[PDB]
């Protein structure tokens, strides 16, 4: 199965899944002076007020935080996007050091780790419909520091430790995921892919230029997580982060000047 190691990491992707070398794959370097103002870009609506989080759950890669998406309770619309793409989950990608795990990077700086909500578009009725086409999907990424803590992130932290290992769910509702969100909704924004396999170009990338920041302590229990499953030898999730990919024929646009 892939993973995140030397022998089935992101280099080795590829060869299950061929799409990994493709013409708008992620995550990729966010190089400022050469990202375009696009004026007709529209302001981000983010429309979290009525979010339904249910269940958090180690699938071995990272831990997701899972959402009620059967109904436009928790949706993105505006910015890039048309139409209405529903919140089914988020996720974070995290580094063994604070010197690395994010996989969008800009102008090569690497961040602490960066949160992924993934949000599906409703025109195509299910998640899985979504991710076979290309504007199927809209993730909004927001980069962490390490620098004082974040109150609205603490509530994850700690449950962590009732889901160590790979295969293990907790029970997670009422979780309010605008605690996460950064001041500024200024964003680039590109057409690119899942940063994991199966790599399906069906994204629309929204990243935020605004980190968020978060402590070393609560970084620290992200790192205290393990790949694998209970009763079996221990690797720390760490590192799980795909470096950036070649730009190609693609812009990146930014919506503030
Ligand atoms: N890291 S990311 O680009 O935000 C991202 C977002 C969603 C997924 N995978 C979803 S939740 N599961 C999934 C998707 C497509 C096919 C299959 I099989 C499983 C994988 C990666
Ligand atoms: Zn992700």
């Amino acid at each position: 199965h892939w993973g995140y190691g030397k022998h089935n990491g992101p280099e080795h992707w590829h060869k299950d899944f061929p799409i990994a070398k493709g013409e708008r794959q992620s995550p990729v370097d966010i190089d400022t002076h050469t990202a375009k103002y696009d004026p007709s870009l529209k302001p981000l609506s983010v429309s979290y007020d009525q979010a339904t989080s249910l269940r958090i759950l180690n699938n071995g890669h990272a831990f997701n935080v899972e959402f009620d998406d059967s109904q436009d309770k928790a949706v993105l619309k505006g910015g890039p996007l048309d139409g209405t793409y529903r919140l089914i989950q988020f996720h974070f990608h995290w580094g063994s050091l604070d010197g690395q795990g994010s996989e969008h990077t800009v102008d090569k700086k690497k961040y602490a780790a960066e949160l992924h909500l993934v949000h599906w578009n409703t025109k195509y009725g299910d998640f899985g419909k979504a991710v076979q086409q290309p504007d199927g999907l809209a993730v909004l990424g927001i980069f962490l520091k390490v620098g004082s803590a974040k109150p609205g992130l603490q509530k994850v932290v700690d449950v962590l430790d009732s889901i160590k290992t790979k295969g293990k769910s907790a029970d997670f509702t009422n979780f309010d995921p605008r605690g996460l969100l950064p001041e500024s909704l200024d964003y680039w924004t590109y057409p690119g892919s899942l940063t994991t396999p199966p790599l399906l170009e069906c994204v629309t990338w929204i990243v935020l230029k605004e980190p968020i920041s978060v402590s070393s302590e609560q970084v620290l229990k992200f790192r205290k997580l393990n790949f694998n499953g209970e009763g079996e030898p221990e690797e720390l999730m760490v590192d799980n982060w795909r470096p950036a990919q070649p730009l190609k024929n693609r812009q990146i646009k930014a919506s503030f000047k």
